[PDB]
């Protein structure tokens, strides 16, 4: 837990040297530590995966001084915030800087032009396009738009999804609002003291290794079905009405199983291994249900379907899916490379192929300034996948969304607009007769 | 054994009356059998499977009202060519003429105009474009087109597939090369006699019957992959340096071994099915040898793969294929569709979405018409598969040739490359040490 | 006569060198060897290429007499035992003799329509792969057969540089006439009229009544020239038949509509386009009657006076015929050479739009009689592809009068096509509807 | 004198009407209405819109003076406090008065790019949503700063219809004159302009000299007319650099381009007379300040040229003086409305529109605008999107002349428009190297 002692490079202050040199970032920066990037951080970044969470403040109180500091102490409070990623010698690590002063970017808007058509012109007139996250130079990133009397202003905040995830997105917002009310805020952890954590709690010895153990017994026996080799992503959503969760029952265990199913009837097997997320967060630290950062991870989820004399119900499933999610909670945070260089007879750059991901986090979100203001959400994001197929679902009140995610040449329109109905009525199946044996739907 | 003891319609002749006053078939044709359509049969009539058999005839000792009466000849002999393919009350049956007069088209060409040319032009030009097997007029059909001289001479003989098969087409040309020598045939039975005996071998009671009892049991338990969401015709190739077979082993082995293992890895499954092409001709009848059709099957062919605890070799896989082929001689025989209905959960109407078919049949052909004759041959063919894909193997002396056909839409050019190669390359590897153990593809 | 008009030394070492590639037949003789026109080449150069169809239907139908009626045919017309050749790039017409003509036959299946056997000839071999100036015969002949004959296709093959309108009907009328051995009259080679307009130019050009004509002409004349520019395209628009104002031609109502489109356009008051004329003035003996492509395109000039001058659609009309008339005695000599003697244009410039009123027949008869009585109908397959020019065709019909253009789709794109059609056909009716109209007409 | 001109009975309403939907400034006033020209409306339509871009890089610069700049300049020129609009069919300017000028800002972050900035608010709403009829003030101002203000890029957004190339200089100095707080001589509005050519004009159309000229000069003539084409498509730009060409005694390099166009288009047109459009300065009107005023006074007009017989036996040179006059001679006349031109001097329909226009492009061709010491470099975004029309620009830069074609990929491919620009390019050559040659001349 002593700085620097977990980076892959021996002399960091020299990297560190560098980029000032080349004014990469901030020349009177400092380098506080320096840590290697996850595998899930990764993910995101190489596949562009970059925010700008907007607010639309209107009112008369708005103190743009104030709103300005705001962003400096949310910066001085997080550390992930504070980072720069990069690679150096085939390491792909990040670099966390102190005495780092944050500048807003600026607009003074023409009379009757709208604020948020200069965000949207920046953002899709170098913000994105330019972004190379790996060059070093700081993702998150502020900008302030306002008409002339400041009563209309928006707040742009860039950020790259290797810096928050949603479990601790909604920290950064009640954090900012908070620092702006004045409002004491209580100490809090590192995303860089996660990194630690998950260090401090692996023995050296591989083979002696709980979790490594877990994984080779969990996988042991399995085999991952692999696509038939392969251009823009595409976006594809079914809305079905919520499913009725016999107790017991987490809706993303009905979307798990679901697919397991799916994936059961289209492979020739009765023992399906595919990607699921994970929040990394059921640790025993201090702090980590509320420390900012992207301690998601994307891990293997092995459903066993019996023999087939034993004439399982859908029920019986639902509650084997479970118990393949919940054997691993302490177990779900380690690299997926390690699982399978350590667990597994599998190549360790093997990748996921397929990842399913139940959204149980905050779908709405705030940002509650005081004066009267009107503060309204609203971002820009990209999000570009590689050769994987992600299902995203999205529990709201009136509808589960299924979210099919992927390059068209992984996966066409009418593949992609097939998967998203064939998942949904396999959820309603199931919430339609839990007790129904499984020889069903397809 | 009678006739119209199988048809599925009570006024045969009728259907026959009607035919002939469409002016579909010749009106001074009779109607001796009626029998269903096989459904291997309606595979080729469905993808629109048709030949155009070329012959190229140089010399000067040439009897051209000989090869007329040969082309008519030819026809009484063999019944399947004097079958029509139509649809009725829902039902694909076959009717056989008798009394069937054969008129050759022919073609006398000007000076210098190749024959082979305007055969050519008429194939593409009306021939298969017009192709219309289930309106019921013949498929087989002979072309004479000759040099003014009639020294150079292309002869022609239409068919569809649904008419032969790789084992009796050769017995087509030597029958026609026999009758123009004069050489006398000895007698032979007809494609229908094929199907009176498959219903003869049959019980009356379904469970009763050893056949769909040995299919229950050996697809018991048994998952068949589905292919996920369903252009134009794509034919794919590579040829490899022949491999060498271990004792005991066939080159069809070596092939749908190669293709077990390459499913095995890509579904993931150590329980593979996939459809195959049997030459269904291990029924006993006389003549079930020579006798003239097509009585190609396409049948489950299942391939178990242990644990690896056991450590499979190579060889062990070989010969579990291998076996996993034996198994079902004296059941192949039996309509897929039955055997889905009556030793499976499965639908009946299942399609087999992958086919391999190894060609241990004749690759070169030959028609020695006597004086002295120069015969050489040539084909025109058309084959547009539906949703499924087909892999082709050609031993021949040089190469074993890997041929895939699909449709674009079920799989692109690129990944049809690859499928090829890599067959190609777990065979070649299968070849150069088949005691490995199971490591190391692809 | 015979050969005193060839541009090569050794004809005769030239049918040899064809005999022996196989590319004509091995009996033949070379019996003259001559310039092909330059209106010829035209069509050459266009790959235009008919196959003039008969289905006939009937019992009484003799197959012999229909084989040697086409024989005999290609023996009383030599343009259709032509042969054409390039040889130092200008090419020529090698008239054959002792040819042995050999009909293509197909008998078809029962059931096997005879026209859908020709058509897939047509575009699986016979078109696609015709070279006319690799030199073998284009005229040629097919015969499709339902199998008791009692309904056969009959296809004559022939190239556009071996007939024109007013002379094809001729080969209908002789072929029907052989073959029910009605009596025929005499009549002259092609050739006979490539010497024939020779024989009336003078040694020197500069004294040539014809190109003294031509250099008054277009005395003062510019040309216009499109700017530069794949598929050939065909776009129709049909009108009420015109009335015609007394002593007007139908085909100078066409041109002079044209010639007012084209002022209009390049603001020109003295506007110089192509059209096309039968070529049968010349007082030959059997001009009319014989067969060929005796068609030319020259240059049609048309001035507008200033508009002082006040003309009506009628002045424009009569100048316009008049402007025809005057070169009937002068519309025979090749193009190219009214350009080098007679003005100061490059020889070789191309006319790039060209008008042609179809003031010929328009539906074709083979009365073949029989000994019951036989039904023949015609059709045709057709290939045509203009080059950088476009076309513009006037057919009169009972019902309509169609104008036709023809032009790549690269030179004059489908709505321009519309739009010329279109526009042509609004002038044109707006003169016949008041030929008194002052030139201060609207119709743009 | 104000509001003469005005073609709406209540010009104070529509300011009002504007004024109550924030198109305008509610603290302005309508200081004039007038119609707008028809060479205003040619560039309006054609959505011909600019940005000059000022990097400025040092020590001494003052901000708040730069705003201020801002404010002075648009109060000196009306043309710059002109909203453009349409009424009762037709477009119309209406001069604003106690207008405010607001400066756009942008504070850079740490190391990003002020020109990119710009760039990407250039092209992500500044032109795409442009609506000059809409009656927004096109002129309108941008400072873009790194973080010290040691470097700037200042942007001055302007329609085509508020400046010409004569002007455009005019507007850079008289900036940096504010700025630099020079004390400037007085200048006359656009407005001036506009109310000048009414009152050098005769009331009785057929007594009026300029159009008595026009029907003479344009008395005989047939314009040619293009032949449709249609198909969207794009706008292309085509260019072709020649060896800048040796002026024969006495001719301009103006005449040399339009007589080989004038050549050009009588051997394609087959015609020894030939009518086409050419762009002329509008500033030959007799008035203080002609020279100086800012706004755009160009004018699109007929240009004749009449070839005689061959017997007459021209040369190169007796085209280049007859085409030269053809243009001096309407000097005094070249100042009036194309549609006027057409409706009282020809028969031609008054909305026949000209289908080629040449101009040549002799104005500055590179700019200006000085202010420890600053660095201060030019550059521009531009829009341009022509009709039916092609047009033809002569560049005359000192290592070449530049021939330059615009025109819609659907009026003209660009395979055509390489060989018009190489046409035009070889004519002007050719005429160079041989101005005695015969007019019977080879390539
Ligand atoms: C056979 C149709 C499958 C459609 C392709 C879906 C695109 C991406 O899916 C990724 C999931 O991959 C796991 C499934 O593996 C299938 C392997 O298929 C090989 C049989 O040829
Ligand atoms: C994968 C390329 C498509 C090849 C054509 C079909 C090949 C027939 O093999 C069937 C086995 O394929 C399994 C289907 O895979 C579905 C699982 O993934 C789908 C969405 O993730
Ligand atoms: C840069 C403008 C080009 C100058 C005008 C050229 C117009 C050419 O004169 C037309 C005479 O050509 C008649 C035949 O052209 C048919 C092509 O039509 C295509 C577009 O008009
Ligand atoms: C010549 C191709 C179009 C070039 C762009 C338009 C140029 C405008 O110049 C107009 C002068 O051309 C008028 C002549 O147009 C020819 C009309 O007749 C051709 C037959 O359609």
């Amino acid at each position: 837990w002593e700085p620097f002692s977990l980076s892959p490079i021996k002399d960091p202050q020299a990297l560190h040297a560098a980029l000032c040199s080349k004014n990469v970032i901030p020349v009177t920066s400092t380098l506080e530590d320096l840590l290697p990037a996850t595998q899930a951080q990764h993910v995101f970044i190489k596949r562009g995966t970059f925010h700008s969470y907007n607010w639309t403040i209107k009112g008369r109180s708005l103190n743009m001084d104030r709103l300005r500091e705001t962003c400096q102490s949310l910066v001085d409070r997080h550390s992930i915030l504070r980072t720069s990623f990069v690679e150096h010698e085939g390491h792909p690590i990040q670099l966390v800087l102190a005495n780092l002063d944050v500048k807003v970017r600026e607009v003074q808007c023409w009379p009757g032009e709208d604020p948020m058509e200069v965000c949207k012109a920046l953002w899709d007139g170098k913000d994105w396009p330019t972004l190379n996250v790996l060059g070093g130079s700081l993702p998150v990133r502020f900008t302030l738009v306002s008409c002339p009397g400041n009563e209309h202003v928006v707040l742009t905040i860039q950020i790259s999804h290797s810096q928050w995830d949603g479990v601790s997105i909604p920290k950064l917002f009640s954090d900012f609002a908070a620092i702006y009310n004045q409002t004491p805020l209580p100490p809090t952890s590192d995303f860089a003291h996660y990194l630690y954590h998950r260090v401090s709690s692996a023995r050296e010895d591989v083979q002696q290794d709980p979790t490594f153990q877990f994984w080779r017994h969990y996988l042991d026996g399995a085999k991952m079905a692999v696509p038939f080799a392969p251009g823009q992503t595409l976006w594809t959503f079914k809305g079905i009405v919520p499913p009725t969760l016999p107790s017991g029952i987490t809706m993303a265990t009905l979307v798990k199983a679901a697919t397991a199913l799916f994936l059961s009837y289209h492979l020739g097997s009765r023992d399906v291994v595919f990607g699921h997320t994970v929040n990394g967060r059921n640790l025993p630290m201090d702090n980590i249900e509320s420390l900012l950062g992207c301690t998601l991870n994307f891990v293997p989820l092995r459903v066993t379907f019996p023999e087939d004399s034993t004439d399982w119900t859908v029920m019986d499933l639902l509650h084997h899916t479970q118990t393949q999610y919940t054997r691993a909670l302490s177990h779900e945070h380690v690299e997926l490379r390690d699982i399978f260089q350590h667990s597994t007879n599998w190549p360790a750059e093997t990748p996921l192929s397929l990842i399913v991901q139940h959204q149980n986090i905050d779908l709405s979100f705030s940002l509650p300034l005081r004066g009267s203001l009107d503060v309204q959400y609203s971002k820009f994001a990209r999000f570009d996948p590689l050769d994987e197929v992600w299902i995203f679902t999205e529990p709201h009140a009136d509808r589960l969304e299924v979210q099919v995610c992927a390059n068209s040449r992984v996966l066409g329109q009418e593949q992609a607009t097939e998967l998203a109905n064939n998942i949904s009525a396999i959820i309603t199946k199931f919430s339609t007769d839990p007790t129904a044996r499984l020889l069903d739907i397809t």
